[PDB]
């Protein structure tokens, strides 16, 4: 993981991409969709270099922290070519007014759409997207490990080393595309700052999802998926 | 005023730094302190290169969106040397057990402590800190062009500072990334803090208060 090159990081990340799922009232469809995506999210996470090096506990923690962000950046990505609409699924393309049908949703909708617009304006590349998504996975929960064990310190150091490698990969992509050094740093910063907005959206989204909340605790579901046996 | 050098930007940012305020029931004192810090925050913002070029509408918007983040990073910054504690003020140094005293605070408390621990492990520098804080101001409401131009300028300035500390180009973009990802955590803390504080908000807009402070 730490010995991979930039080209090999990109390659692994592209390979790891989950499928685009299809929708099979509107909130039910959306909720079913998210539920199905989660499973594929875990498989993806397990294929992000370094992730399986972590403890199962930490793996759960990172996903528990990042799952909505991860859903969102994927949505924003899929939607980038559909101005004013969100492509939840290839057969579930929703607009703003469709969002009003659900109490509390348009505000999130409008935020998602603006982020999609912002990606469009930057001409975000696929190679860039997967690096960002991976960053989200490894970063979002890293400051909330409520533990100061030696093992935990080791985990966090590993996480930041992998994060460093992904940064190296982003710059590499940008240099390859002919960007000057100054333009590289600037673009790196612009993209990373978008993650702050995605976090923000995620917290607003969690509130919203809670206003409409019975359920198994997410942790145990994540472990079940994550904690697989080795029997194949 | 994109025309400043990196050195000049850093200088302007360091000089713009607000004072450390004092306290004279915990929540009353905290609220009173934050309320007083806000005015100084407004005057700090006015001295951030590029900020006054914005419309007042936009100045107000940035401030309304960024104020708690700004209070937090300052708090974390002055709490670095107080392991296990948060220095809200020189005379208001509180531990997590003191935070547990207010329903819903200890979670945010622990997060602020983790952030201070991260800053400590990163050996965050003053010059870095003032750029970060400037980035928070200009980035927290943007979701435009002049704002991005100034943001780009602050990115250049951070890089400049890291180059001048002797870091390889690889180390530079690695550290730049590390610092900007911390801002995700700060936004997160702000979101959670805002949830906490409202658990209820005024009818009168904060925008009006901010507008009046700029006078
Ligand atoms: C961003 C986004 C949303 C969404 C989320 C929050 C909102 O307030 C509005 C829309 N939705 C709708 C939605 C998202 C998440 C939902 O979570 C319900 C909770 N549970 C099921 C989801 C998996 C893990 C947590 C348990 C329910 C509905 C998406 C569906 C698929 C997708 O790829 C992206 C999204
Ligand atoms: C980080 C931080 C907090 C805080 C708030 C909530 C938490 O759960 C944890 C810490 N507090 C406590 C606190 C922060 C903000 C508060 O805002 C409520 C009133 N606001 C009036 C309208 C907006 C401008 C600021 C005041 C009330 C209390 C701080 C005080 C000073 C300071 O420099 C930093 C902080």
């Amino acid at each position: 993981a730490l010995s991979l090159t930039a080209d090999q990081m990109v390659s692994a990340l592209l390979d790891a991409e989950p499928p685009i799922l299809y929708s099979e009232s509107m909130m039910g469809l959306l909720t079913n969709l998210a539920d199905r995506e989660l499973v594929h999210m875990i498989n993806w996470a397990k294929r992000v270099p370094g992730f399986v090096d972590l403890t199962l506990h930490d793996q759960v923690h990172l996903l528990e922290s990042a799952w909505l962000e991860i859903l969102m950046i994927g949505l924003v990505w899929r939607s980038m070519e559909h101005p004013g609409k969100l492509l939840f699924a290839p057969n579930l393309l929703l607009d703003r007014n469709q969002g009003k049908s659900v109490e509390g949703m348009v505000e999130i909708f409008d935020m998602l759409l603006a982020t999609s617009s912002r990606f469009r304006m930057m001409n975000l590349q696929g190679e860039e997207f997967v690096c960002l998504k991976s960053i989200i996975l490894l970063n979002s929960g890293v400051y909330t490990f409520l533990s100061s064990t030696l093992k935990s310190l080791e985990e966090k150091d590993h996480i930041h080393r992998v994060l460093d490698k992904i940064t190296d990969t982003l710059i590499h992509l940008m240099a390859k595309a002919g960007l000057t050094l100054q333009q590289q740093h600037q673009r790196l910063a612009q993209l990373l700052l978008i993650l702050s907005h995605i976090r923000h959206m995620s917290n607003k989204g969690m509130e919203h999802l809670y206003s409409m909340k019975n359920v198994v605790p997410l942790s145990d579901l994540l472990l079940e998926m994550l904690d697989a046996h080795r029997l194949h």
